C-alpha cells in the first residue's frame, strides 16, 4: 500500500546487502513494502580505468567525487524514479536527523539517497541536483552509504507492514526471574496491566530527565506524566 | 601499530560486509589496522530451533533478546579479547555521540560492540555486563548493527595508516570550470595558498552560522576567525 522506492547512488552497492537482505529490513524488501534500486557512478565512466574522483580547485590533501559519472547517474536515478522524487544527500553539513524528521521524509513514496566518498562532492551538484542536505549525526564517516542506510532502515519502520511519545524507553525484562542476584521488578510480575503501564511511564520519565534531560523541555506533559515524573524526582532526592 | 580490535555480539554478522570489504574501512581490515570479530547469539543456543528472543515480564507487544545465549556470546568475546576491552551496548537510551565521543572511543585498543534486536535486552545484562551505552542519533533503528558499524567506521579513521576545528566544511569545487552556468570562485583558481585558506576558513565559519549557530557557541574562535566572521557576518547583512 504505502511502499516505498529508495534509489541509491554508490559507488559500494553492495554495502546495501546489509539492509536489503538481513532482518526487518530484508524482510521488507522480499514483500515488496521496500525497494531499494542502486546506482553506480564507476558505470558511467567513460576512460579506461572508470575514474571516480578529481582533483578540487585550490588545491588541497584529498579528492571529490569526478563531476560527470555522480551527475550521470543522479540523472538516472531520477529518469527511474519518474515524478515526485526527492534526492537527498547525506553529508555533516546537514539538517540533523532525528525522529521527527525520520517521520518526515517517511512521507515521501520516492527517495533519492546521494552517497559520497573521499572529500566531498562539487557544490554546484548539491545546488543544481540536491533538493535536501541531511545527516545523521555530528561525526565523521568515511562515506555516505552507512548515513544512507540509517535513513532507509529508520523510515522503513513507518511503512505500514513492515513491523509486526519524545520519553527514552523504559527498562525491560525477560527470564530468568534471577539473574546475577538481580531481580525482577515486583511490579512486572503482578499482572495488574495499569500498575505495569505507570510503572514503565514513569521509569522512561525518570530515565529521560537523569539521562538527557534537554528531551523534556520540548515536551508539554500530561497531568498523568507530571505527577510520575515529580514522583520519581523525590524518590531520587530520597 | 596503534591498531585495533573489535569483537561484535550480533544475530546478523554478515552484515558487518559492509565495512569489512568495502572502502577505506575494506582496506583497514584487508591491511591488518583494523580487526573485526563476530559472535552471533544463534550459535550459543541449545534447543532444536536455536531461539534466541523471549518474553518480556509485565507483557507487551515485543520481544526482547533471550539472556543466555546473548550472555555467553558476549563472554565469549570477552575471553577472546583478554584484559582491558570496553564493553559498548549501543541504543537511543545511551550517550549521545559525536566527534570528540568518536575520539574519546578511538583511544581503546580493544572495543566489543553488542547488537541488540528486537524490543531490547534485559537491563540486568546492561547492569553487569555493558560498559558504556551509546546512541548515535535520536532515531529508531531496527537493530544495532548500523549504529555498530557507523561507529566503527568512525573510530576507524583515527587508526594511523587507514587515511591517506569544530566547524562545518567549506564548499568544495572540481572540474568542469562552468556547470549549469555556474563557474568556480576565482579566489580557488588563482594559486594564492594563503587566500584560499583564508576564503575556505571564511566559508566554514559562514555556513556553521547559518546552519549550525549553536555549534560556534561552544567554540573559543581565534582572532582570525572571529575577524572572518565578522566580515561573513556583514556581508550576508549586505
Ligand atoms: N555524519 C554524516 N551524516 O550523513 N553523512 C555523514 C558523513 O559523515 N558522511 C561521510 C561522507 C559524506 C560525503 C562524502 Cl563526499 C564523503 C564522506
Ligand atoms: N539510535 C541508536 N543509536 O544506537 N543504537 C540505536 C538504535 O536505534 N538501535 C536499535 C536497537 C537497539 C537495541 C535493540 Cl535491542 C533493538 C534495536
Amino acid at each position: 500500500g504505502s511502499h516505498m522506492w529508495i534509489g541509491v547512488i554508490s559507488l559500494f552497492p553492495e554495502m546495501f546487502k546489509a539492509i536489503t537482505e538481513f532482518g526487518v529490513t530484508g524482510r521488507a524488501v522480499k514483500h515488496n513494502l521496500l525497494k531499494v534500486e542502486c546506482w553506480n557512478p564507476r558505470d558511467f565512466t567513460f576512460d579506461k580505468h572508470k575514474t571516480v574522483d578529481d582533483r578540487p580547485y585550490g588545491g588541497g590533501p584529498g579528492m571529490l567525487m569526478m563531476v560527470q559519472p555522480l551527475r550521470d547517474a543522479i540523472h538516472t536515478a531520477k529518469a527511474a524514479a519518474g515524478e515526485g522524487a526527492k534526492v537527498i544527500y547525506l553529508s555533516p553539513q546537514g539538517r540533523k536527523l532525528d525522529q521527527g524528521g525520520v517521520t518526515e521524509l517517511a512521507q515521501n513514496q520516492k527517495l533519492i539517497l546521494v552517497c559520497g566518498r573521499y572529500e566531498g562532492i562539487d557544490e554546484r551538484l548539491i545546488q543544481t541536483e540536491i533538493d535536501e542536505e541531511w545527516s545523521i549525526g555530528d561525526y565523521v564517516l568515511t562515506g555516505g552509504e552507512l548515513p544512507a542506510m540509517t535513513l532507509i532502515d529508520a523510515v522503513a519502520r513507518f511503512i505500514p507492514g513492515v513491523l509486526g511519545d519524545g520519553l527514552l524507553d523504559c527498562p525491560h525484562y525477560t527470564r530468568p526471574e534471577v539473574l546475577e542476584g538481580l531481580t525482577v521488578p515486583p511490579v512486572l510480575m503482578s499482572g495488574h496491566h495499569e500498575e505495569i503501564r505507570k510503572w514503565r511511564l514513569k521509569q522512561s520519565l525518570q530515565r529521560t530527565w537523569l539521562r538527557r534531560p534537554e528531551l523534556l523541555e520540548g515536551l508539554a506533559l500530561t497531568d498523568e506524566q507530571r505527577k510520575l515524573l515529580k514522583e520519581a524526582q523525590a524518590e531520587h532526592n530520597s
